[PDB]
Order: structure tokens, then C-alpha cells, then sequence
């Protein structure tokens, strides 16, 4: 269970939503804790999702976009148990998440998505994750956008084995 795992807990989060999901799940399973700072940090105008010129839409229709993180996990081998969340941004991950994962060899090592949307799923994020890093050995998620309790955490954990 939690007690059994070093974890550490990556998020992104923009506006506070999924940082405030990140740190109750570190809380609540005693884990570190780790901001994916961009180097460039999104602003309200980056973050439009009306306009189509926005730097958010702009990145997220091109497959191959990478944002530039600020800072180096020195020993994330460490750690047994990564948790990984981020904002739905058009119905997938943020392309910063594939600039983490692509930052460090992930392959073999336990990974467990979550995220906070505006009411789309978790479900087209993972599959397009798990083509996307086939050796990554990743565990089900979880949207994260209701109440999350010491007992949703724990049936989570027995759920994917951990
Ligand atoms: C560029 C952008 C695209 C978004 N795309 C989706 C989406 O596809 N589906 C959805 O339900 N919410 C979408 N959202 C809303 C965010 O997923 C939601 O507001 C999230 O909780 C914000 O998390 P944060 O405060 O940690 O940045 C989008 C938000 C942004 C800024
Ligand atoms: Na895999």
C-alpha cells in the first residue's frame, strides 16, 4: 500500500487546480511532491482557448511540441511510485507532460496518471499515453475533479496493485 512505496507526486498545473489535487494526494499518502515548472510560465492570454492563436493552441495541434521545463530531478530512481497530473488541454495531455517523460528513462518504472478537466475524461489522456511510452509501466488513473478522500486513495492503491 502507501506505507509500502516511496512516491513522488509530478504535477502541472496552470490555475491551481491540479496542484491543489496533487498536494491532498501527497498529503494523504505521504509523498513528495513535484512542480513541472515551464520555463516560460502561461499566462491568461498563453491559456486562451478561443483564440486559435494562443500559445496553448498552437502547441497543443502540433504532435510534437516540447515546453521547456526549468529544473532536474537528481535522483527520481528513488522513488518507486510516480504519480504524474496535469489539466485536460484539448482532451489530452499537456505536451509539457511528454517533455517530463522524455526528460528521464521512465522505462520499467511505475507511473500513475491523473488529472482535473473542465469536464472531459481522464480515459482519451491514458490512451494516448500508453502508445505514446509503451515501456512505461503505467497503472489506471483518475480524474480528480470531486471529493478526494482517504478512502477513494487507498481502494485507488488496492485497485492497481500497489
Ligand atoms: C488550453 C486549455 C485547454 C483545455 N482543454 C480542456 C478539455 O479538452 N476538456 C476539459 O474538460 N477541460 C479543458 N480545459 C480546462 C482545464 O482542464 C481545467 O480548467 C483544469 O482544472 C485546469 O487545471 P489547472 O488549474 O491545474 O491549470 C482546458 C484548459 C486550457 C487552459
Ligand atoms: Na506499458
Amino acid at each position: 500500500g502507501m506505507n509500502d512505496r516511496k512516491i513522488l507526486v509530478a504535477y502541472f498545473s496552470c490555475s491551481g487546480v491540479t496542484k491543489a489535487v496533487a498536494e491532498k494526494l501527497a498529503a494523504i499518502t505521504g509523498a513528495d511532491l513535484y512542480e513541472i515548472k515551464p520555463e516560460v510560465p502561461y499566462t491568461e492570454a498563453d491559456l486562451d482557448w478561443n483564440d486559435k492563436k494562443s500559445r496553448s493552441s498552437v502547441e497543443m495541434r502540433d504532435a510534437l511540441s516540447r515546453p521547456a521545463i526549468s529544473g532536474t530531478l537528481f535522483h527520481p530512481e528513488k522513488y518507486e511510485v510516480l504519480f504524474v497530473g496535469f489539466p485536460v488541454w484539448w482532451y489530452i495531455a499537456p505536451t509539457i507532460i511528454n517533455t517530463f517523460l522524455e526528460s528521464y528513462d521512465f522505462a520499467g518504472k511505475i507511473v500513475v496518471p491523473f488529472a482535473t478537466s473542465g469536464g472531459s475524461g481522464i480515459g482519451n489522456c491514458e490512451k494516448n499515453l500508453h502508445k505514446a511510452y509503451p515501456d512505461i509501466v503505467w497503472k489506471d488513473g483518475k480524474l480528480l475533479n470531486g471529493q478526494i478522500t482517504r478512502d477513494l486513495v487507498t481502494e485507488w492503491f488496492e485497485k492497481i496493485r500497489l
